[PDB]
């Protein structure tokens, strides 16, 4: 009378560690087994299963998503508000994604977005982390003229740049609420190529188009390709999120990594963006409800969470977990974690995000401003009614 449950993982960089933590939990609960299910196109495979009443027992679902918000409200996930382990979460970080004042997702860690950069290279080239858009332009051009490739872009994998272009409007208007007031809660067809906002977005994106700025053959490079380039010193920087660090450390790079926040028009305006990263919610219809809380309770134990945080490094929201000094790789992208400088993903209030990813990458692969401005309105007009 052993009972198997599914945990529906969407965090791929971290599968080998999550499988280990799972074996340690099956070893201490010898009457429980746990399927770790990592599928392709998880976002969608999960959307199918949920409409079809087949929700996996524990699900890794990102807590700012519409899907979560909708499904929470339609009773698909258990109310966790009045669980004990939930007390081990801090920064009122469960309640930052409450739905009708009820918590439905334990957000263990929270991700962030920024540029990764080779510290050793930058040292060798007399170059410094940038603090204005202008300095950042001039950075990229200074690397080109010193014979090296500034950026590794994953031109097949449009999502890697979602956080970038968000941060572009974000720093461009003052923050998240303001960006969405520009893009989303404005009139239909509002977004024009002439808006000063729109002109800054394009200034910030255009940094990724500076002549000589991307690696040979980037247009078909994926995540892992770019991760390999950065790791080898083939490229000096890559815009991406805290989740990549694990994959970057795997390839055993021969230089110390830094990160930085994408900057504003002026000094001190920089931002990062992100939300719960390792974040779990429990089926309201799981056949085995007690086992599912046992898995989740386990993940909150600070000595278990340390095993995970030691491989992944995204900053964590659980009590008792030694965080790293400011000499960490992620030190500069996650400095401001859990402050009013860590915006929640803009797509919180959107109906989807694929078409945003796409139009971002398309601009970097085409350079077409009116086309991108048009594409922005084509994406947001369905939402404004
Ligand atoms: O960056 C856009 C993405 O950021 C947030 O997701 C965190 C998540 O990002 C990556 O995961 C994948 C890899 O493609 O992206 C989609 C989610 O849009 C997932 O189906 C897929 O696993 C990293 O691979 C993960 O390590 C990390 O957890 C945000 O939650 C997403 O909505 C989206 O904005
Ligand atoms: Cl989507």
């Amino acid at each position: 009378s052993t009972v198997t449950i599914e945990y529906f993982n969407q965090k791929k960089e971290m599968t080998k560690t999550l499988e280990e933590i799972t074996r340690d939990f099956e070893k201490e609960n010898p009457k429980i087994k746990v399927k770790v299910v990592n599928v392709p196109n998880a976002g969608e495979v999960l959307k199918t299963r949920v409409l079809a009443g087949d929700v996996p027992d524990v699900v890794n679902i990102y807590p700012q998503s519409i899907e979560l918000q909708e499904w929470a409200k339609a009773g698909v996930f258990e109310d966790l508000s009045n669980k004990d382990y939930l007390k081990r979460v801090k920064n009122g970080y469960a309640e930052k994604y409450a739905v009708n004042e009820k918590v439905y997702n334990v957000p263990f860690t929270a991700n962030a977005y920024g540029i990764y950069y080779n510290k050793d290279k930058f040292e060798e080239l007399g170059l410094k982390v940038p603090e204005t858009w202008d300095e950042f332009e001039q950075l990229v051009k200074d690397i080109v003229a010193k014979g090296q490739t500034p950026f590794g872009i994953a031109g097949a994998d449009a999502w890697t740049l979602n956080g970038y272009n968000q941060l572009a409007f974000a720093t461009a208007t003052g923050g998240g609420k303001e960006a969405n007031q520009y893009l989303r809660y404005s009139q239909p067809n509002a977004i024009k190529l002439s808006d000063p906002i729109m002109k800054d977005d394009i200034k910030v994106m255009d940094i990724l188009r500076i002549n000589g700025s991307k690696q040979k053959n980037w247009e078909g490079a994926g995540y892992t390709d770019v991760i390999g380039a950065f790791a080898r010193g083939d490229v000096l920087m890559t815009p991406n999120g805290s989740w990549a660090i694990t994959a970057i450390n795997e390839q055993k790079p021969n230089f110390k990594i830094g990160t930085f926040m994408i900057p504003g028009k002026e000094k001190g305006q920089s931002l990062t963006v992100g939300a719960g990263d390792l974040a779990w919610s429990i089926s309201a219809t799981t056949k085995h409800p007690k086992e599912a809380n046992a898995f989740v309770e386990y993940m909150t134990r600070p000595e278990v969470m340390q095993k995970y945080y030691d491989v992944d490094g995204s900053p964590t929201a659980i009590e008792g977990v030694k965080q790293a000094g400011e000499d960490s790789p992620l030190a500069g992208m996650t400095e401001y974690a859990f402050t009013d400088r860590h915006l929640v993903w803009l797509q919180q209030y959107w109906t989807s995000e694929a078409d945003f990813h796409t139009l971002t990458m398309n601009y970097v692969l085409t350079g077409d401003k009116q086309g991108m401005v048009n594409d922005l309105n084509a994406f947001f007009n369905p939402m404004k009614m």
